[PDB]
């Protein structure tokens, strides 16, 4: 279909290659690294197999096309790159330009680089903001440029960015190199994402948790077309339960644009026999604090407001455990509750035991990437679910039947 890292003669030859090192920081420290260990296996293929370099080439967070090495820098990626390969990883401080060719030019045999953030230049995104914050626009010739200067830093292409594979950004998509191979993650992310929506064991179950539904209805709408179960939980199923139950919310989310299709996409379930599991009781809290006092409620009894339910209850664990114990793959996407927060956390960690119960008897477990994939870290469980995605936004495109630009653009085999 399209080539592969495996199918590539990387020998003697530079890799320039794409990875989504995107991590999560805080006051330039990172605190998930699943991203860049999720890469290692490409990098070492290459350097196993000769290659004479691999360049390294990622954003961190929304610079929006201007230099910020205080804030954005990749440099502490590569620290953590160097240990995680027990390798040393030459840093340089820009991504393109005279300077960075040169040092890509021919380097030793074995060389480990990795470039600075990409979208300190407008030319990745292709549009940005001014250091001023206003928006602005890249120019054509300028982004041909910056492709053209990507190119120049390696013989072949490897895209290992699937949390990237939404973007059609330079990097992903711009590269001028005639040989362009997806990544082993990259390959592995398409593979559990294609079997569980083009071919899934049954039953398919879908675990949908998130704040709001409008945002959301394209996904819920194709997997409904996919699954034989789904439960809708987290903040999105109050609107569901007030639409449908006459439910009595109290100050819970709300979404009001939802509201109005709520009806259709459960007509749609019902008419494609998928069976839909809400919440049935909750954990309340009287104010939106990770220390406010807590109560219980049902659907019955309703939220006596404007308190609000931030986690579902004890029996809504356990219908979801049932829905769980049947199925032989499944798909989470979203926690079933406030789980930053430990009051509100229980119903996200016992799906989570659930989920990983389901997996050490065979079901397929798939974890999307974001929140779900941070529990995944939280509680230890990376290596006990069949596969923690690195791609929140990529893998819902996946979800909502979409086509991944990074994914389009490489060679065809
Ligand atoms: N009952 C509930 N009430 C309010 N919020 C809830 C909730 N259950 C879960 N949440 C919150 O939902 C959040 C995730 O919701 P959402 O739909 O906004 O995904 P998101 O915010 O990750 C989209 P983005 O990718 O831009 O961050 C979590 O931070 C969780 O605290």
């Amino acid at each position: 279909n399209k080539l592969t890292l495996d199918k590539l003669d990387v020998k003697g030859k530079r890799v320039v290659m794409r990875v989504d090192f995107n991590v999560p920081m805080k006051n330039n420290q990172i605190t998930n690294n699943q991203r860049i260990k999720a890469a290692v296996p490409s990098i070492k293929f290459c350097l196993d197999n000769g290659a004479k370099s691999v360049v390294l080439m990622s954003h961190l967070g929304r610079p929006d096309g201007v230099p910020m090495p205080d804030k954005y820098s990749l440099e502490p990626v590569a620290v953590e790159l160097k240990s995680l390969l027990g390798k040393d990883v030459l840093f340089l401080k820009d991504c393109v330009g005279p300077e960075v060719e040169k040092a890509c030019a021919n380097p030793a045999a074995g060389s480990v680089i990795l470039l600075e953030n990409l979208r300190f230049h407008v030319e990745e995104e292709g549009k940005g903001k001014d250091a001023s914050g206003n928006k602005v626009k890249a120019e054509p010739a300028k982004i041909e440029a910056f492709r053209a200067s990507l190119s120049k830093l390696g013989d072949v292409y490897v895209n290992d960015a699937f949390g990237t594979a939404h973007r059609a950004h330079s990097s992903m998509v711009g590269v001028n190199l005639p040989q362009k191979a997806g990544g082993f993650l990259m390959k592995k992310e398409l593979n559990y994402f294609a079997k569980a929506l083009e071919s899934p064991e049954r039953p398919f179950l879908a675990i949908l948790g998130g704040a709001k539904v409008a945002d959301k209805i394209q996904l819920i709408n194709n997997m409904l077309d996919k699954v034989n179960e789904m439960i809708i939980g987290g903040g999105m199923a109050f609107t569901f339960l007030k639409v449908l139950n006459n439910m009595e919310i109290g100050t819970s989310l709300f979404d009001e644009e939802g509201a109005k299709i709520v009806k259709d996409l459960m007509s749609k379930a019902e008419k494609n026999g998928v069976k839909i599991t809400l919440p049935v009781d909750f954990v309340t809290a009287d104010k939106f604090d990770e220390n406010a006092k807590t109560g219980q409620a049902t659907v019955a009894s309703g939220i006596p407001a404007g308190w609000m339910g931030l986690d579902c209850g004890p029996e809504s664990s356990k219908k979801y455990a049932e829905a769980v114990t049947r199925a032989k793959q499944i798909v989470w996407n979203g926690p079933v509750g406030v789980f930053e927060w430990e009051a509100f956390a229980r119903g996200t960690k016992a799906l989570m035991d659930e989920v990983v119960k389901a997996t050490s008897r065979g079901c397929i477990t798939i974890i999307g990437g974001g929140d779900t994939a941070t529990c995944c870290a939280k509680w230890n469980t990376e290596d006990k679910v069949s596969h923690v995605s690195t791609g929140g936004g990529a893998s819902l495109e996946l979800l909502e039947g979409k086509v991944l630009p990074g994914v389009d653009a490489l060679s065809n085999i």
